[PDB]
């Protein structure tokens, strides 16, 4: 083809956790979203067995890590669901290391 670009996600792929989605929404209709975008290489919606049936967010998984990057400010603050007075948040589930407040003397 042209772009083509049919390949695997990278080694080091980004776990993007997406927050404030109502629990009325399927996996098949996130992807294709995001697909739009990036070339989705897997998709999961955080939904518990037990009590959680569903932590009103999902996991997402973007092939390139740069594309992501797009998606991210593409989205975030972009687009917001039916029903959701606040917009659809981005970002990724890193841990920065941190974990550390209080300053004195000025």
């Amino acid at each position: 083809g042209s772009s083509g670009s049919s390949g695997m996600k990278d080694h080091d792929a980004i776990k993007l956790f997406i927050g404030q989605i109502p629990r009325n929404l399927d996996e098949k209709d996130l992807k294709p979203l995001f697909e739009e975008f990036g070339k989705i290489y897997e998709l999961t919606v955080l939904k518990d067995r037990f009590t959680g049936m569903h932590k009103g967010c999902a996991f997402l998984t973007y092939c390139e890590r740069e594309s992501a990057l797009k998606a991210q400010s593409a989205l975030h603050e972009q687009k917001t669901l039916p029903g959701m007075n606040r917009p659809i948040q981005v970002k990724p589930a890193d841990s920065e290391s941190r974990g550390g407040s209080g300053p004195s003397s000025g």
